[PDB]
């Protein structure tokens, strides 16, 4: 690592971004009308990484007004549909790159979701893909650009996960999943922001400033894949890759009203990502796609898994990506863990999705009760930072300040002795086994297991900054390693989502979240998403049920 | 102005307040004990600007219990005495700022009297005042913080007078009176609340909610300088600057049992304040200080006038602030205007003050009769809103609701033709001339004019919400532009202040105010104040007579 003063390093980070932003504008080739509107947009980028600017109230509305038909006709197109145009040559690989580059630039200024553009290598990828049209026409993602979280290695770049001390950590390789996607006709064109330590459900770092929600600029984008949620919520990327060890894929997707899949560990390669606590295996992160488009989520998983990634990454299981043949479904609704109750907008989403499933004949819908959700915090309290956060704190030798959200994640971290880790590994495996028995207790008399559970992603829609003080609605499924797909349902409705009256809080933490929901106007136009949870390796059931819920 | 929906804007206003509240708490640096008691105080701030919370029964009692010795030893000290401590350096400017900031926070939660704290610039002010101690110790207000009504421009801030549509009206300058006070060693540290339209003797707006009385949380703070009256009634500010066009300095001062000077127009600069009807000159507002200290009111007046403000504001008169040379006094008592009789607490305040002046040999005391007080309503009914309230109603284009109190002030407003204004300007000047003839009819055989008149500020102590339906006891002296000093006398006494028996009302409006005074318990602990009225530019006589009335 580095030991220079952090203010100098933040400058170096800003320079890298500004250097890539300059090259991107050249690639995008604005006409004067757009250059004018772009110049006049409210920015979530400040003068320094501690200055958070003055973001728009509805960044997405500003985005749709600012960008021309020449761009939106491509970036607003569903990526699976756009792949048809790229295949039939109604649109060029370079043409698509130019539009999405322009979109990401406008998205970058409005939400601060881009850490580094990749226009040099992206133009080379897109140019040769056009030249090779006849031989690569058949590839399943031919011509499609995509975004990658900054923690994902890309050739010749620093990989820092937001820590300034790692700005000299250059890799000469791509992540396995990136090379696989390139082998299938795609290419990365932008690197998205990630926060300090990665262990916050928001997106603040001293490498980029603060990332904000795509639908309401006063709220967080979520985290840790906050850039990914914002960029793909603005539909300025066809899809992106994030990571999820505590909700870091599903929380951004839910806050920005798009799809995000925490895929089951052992399906797609993620270990070559960079994070804190490298070599820690007690609790493992997973990767997975975020996209505006469910069909795009499904196609990336299918494309990656059909490339047989277990022949490059031996931690992976050779299990085909297969659409389920189920005609009937048994589904549970997780109304609350009875520790922190959901805010009205989430509560209405649960009823909406419940009533829709009941209206289809082939769904049996039951209430799903929690199982010792307090044990999630206790076990993850010992295993997230099992070295007592020594590795993370060493990143602060530059003088880099400790963010308030990071404080929550590392407070109480013990430096575990080997026997302490063994104790909590046994606690971890026992809880997983107990929870499976809980899930199977919902099997019916004929032996039909629960296919999926519908649950909140968070006790609320996109949070106000520095208030993501409860993780269980996402970290529960990291402790269990269950596949979870966040999906859209509705938006805040000011008539329907007034605060609960005569509410009696369940505890101090529940009271905090109740008071956080002061009125729906504080979360105007914020998406209310939910998630589908399945047993391990049932990812595809979740996609199929999400398909039905959106038709 | 703005045209966004008003609920979004109320959000931005609350956000501005809440972000500055966060910064104020860090400046004050609560210890664990104060943070605990503060957190558990009953709040007059709601979840939204239409939810008024549940204020304490006696906010001042809770304020004195909640704050530590380290703060109260400063904020309860008379500011003129505190200036000696600041001059001799027994206390630092930063120490005084920290204490009063802490006091204003507790006062803000208990009464809802703060619109925006100013801790960033105040810390800069206090720090450089400490650094410049040797060169600036000689200044007359060295080290003293003060509060300013939100309508008073301060650098870098929006100036809205409570209207949500003006939240983007940012100023790059201070008001003249602020700069003059800074030149003499003072600095502003908090901006206080003001109501919709500014034309109510209460303090309700869609920028802040509802402001309540410092002595009884069920009653109004008064208005329009309601924030100043509550904050200074809690002695959480050394003094404040308000405005007075219809009673808006004396009504807050009287309701909260402190001093408030409506200075003669043309002595102290006020024109650069913001209100509705900018450019209207038929009836002009004035400014002046509010404080718990009579000596502090006098020193502020003396300080600003000795700065020769007519060399910055050419509407002002070069008339020195001079203590009067009087040995005898001739004083009139205004028991009633015979349209609305005062309630028992006010009538007892009049008796107390009469007997005290009569017991001193050098005061001649006579009864003072009204002169066509009905004409006040008639003339001000045409000149307060001479454009037919078009300028104010244009503020409600955001959908911001019209408050009941604002409704009273704008009902019946005509859009005057130039000739109509000429007609009513003549009525105004004739009434002023006639009234002077009335006042001089009290001159004695030797030619000694009446030096001052003692009158109610309102037909009662601090009113119940939405009942301030009679203005003449203050607006009479705005039509005439006479200086008036509100001053404390007594408090409600439940034995002495029972409702009048066998009362016969004078008219429907008198009946309404009689029924409002249901029992002294409805106004428990409410200060009963009066005011001193003088001829134009005799402000100092009013200060000197108040000095005697307090011993």
């Amino acid at each position: 690592m580095l030991t220079d003063n952090w203010k100098e390093l933040a400058g170096k980070a800003q320079s890298t971004f500004q250097k890539s932003l300059k090259q991107a504008i050249e690639l995008a080739d604005f006409d004067e009308g757009l250059a004018k509107r772009y110049g006049a947009l409210p920015s979530a980028i400040g003068a320094n990484v501690e200055d958070f600017g003055s973001p728009a109230q509805f960044p997405l509305e500003e985005y749709l007004k600012a960008l021309p038909k020449k761009v939106l006709d491509i970036t607003e197109k569903d990526p699976v549909e756009l792949l048809k145009d790229l295949k039939s040559r109604k649109v060029t690989c370079v043409e698509v790159l130019k539009a999405y580059t322009a979109a990401s630039i406008v998205a970058s200024k409005l939400t601060n979701c881009v850490q580094e553009f990749l226009p040099i290598e992206a133009l080379q990828y897109a140019q040769k893909l056009d030249a090779d049209y006849e031989t690569k026409k058949h590839l399943p993602l031919y011509g499609l650009p995509f975004s990658i979280k900054e923690m994902i290695p890309f050739v010749g770049r620093s990989v820092t996960h937001g820590s300034l001390c790692y700005l000299d950590r250059i890799v000469d390789y791509n992540a396995d999943i990136v090379n696989i996607l390139i082998a299938n006709g795609a290419y990365p064109f932008v690197r998205t922001t990630n926060p300090q330590s990665l262990m916050m459900l928001e997106c603040v770092s001293f490498s980029h400033g603060r990332t904000v929600n795509a639908y309401n600029g006063m709220l967080t984008s979520g985290g840790s894949s906050g850039g990914e949620g914002a960029l793909n919520g603005m539909r300025a990327s066809p899809f992106g890759l994030g990571s999820d060890i505590g909700g870091s894929i599903r929380c951004p997707a839910a806050f920005n009203g798009i799809y995000g899949l925490r895929s089951t560990l052992g399906r797609i390669p993620t270990a070559d990502y960079f994070s804190c606590n490298r070599g820690s295996e007690s609790i493992l992160s997973v990767t997975g796609p975020l996209s505006r488009s469910l069909d795009t989520v499904n196609l990336v998983m299918k494309t990656v898994i059909e490339a047989k990634p277990w022949l490059i990454d031996p931690t992976l299981v050779p299990l085909d990506w297969k659409r389920p043949e189920n005609k009937k479904f048994r589904v549970g609704i997780y109304v609350s863990d009875h520790i922190v109750n959901p805010s009205p907008p989430i509560n209405r989403a649960l009823s909406m999705v419940t009533e829709k499933l009941k209206s289809l004949g082939n769904f049996e819908v039951v209430t799903f009760e929690p199982y010792k959700p307090e044990k999630v915090t206790e076990i993850l309290g010992k295993l997230y930072f099992e070295d007592g956060a020594r590795d993370f704190r060493a990143t602060l030798q530059t003088g880099e300040p400790l963010l308030e959200q990071t404080r929550w994640a590392i407070e109480g971290a013990e430096d575990l002795d080997m026997h302490d880790q063994w104790y909590w590994n046994l606690q971890k495996q026992a809880y997983r086994k107990e929870f499976l028995k809980h899930w199977c207790s919902y099997t019916d008399n004929d032996g039909n297991v629960l296919d999926a559970v519908i649950a909140p992603v968070f006790p609320n829609v996109a949070a106000k900054h520095e208030t993501t003080k409860y993780w269980t609605y996402t970290s529960q499924w990291n402790l269990l390693d269950y596949p979870v797909l966040a999906f859209p349902v509705t938006k805040v409705d000011e008539s329907l989502d007034q605060p609960y009256k005569n509410y009696k809080p369940l505890n101090d933490l529940d009271k905090y979240f109740y008071e956080q929901y002061d009125s729906p106007s504080s979360f105007k136009n914020a998406p209310a998403n939910l998630c589908l949870v399945g047993l391990r390796f049932t990812d595809e059931k979740l996609v199929e049920i999400a398909n039905i819920l959106r038709n």
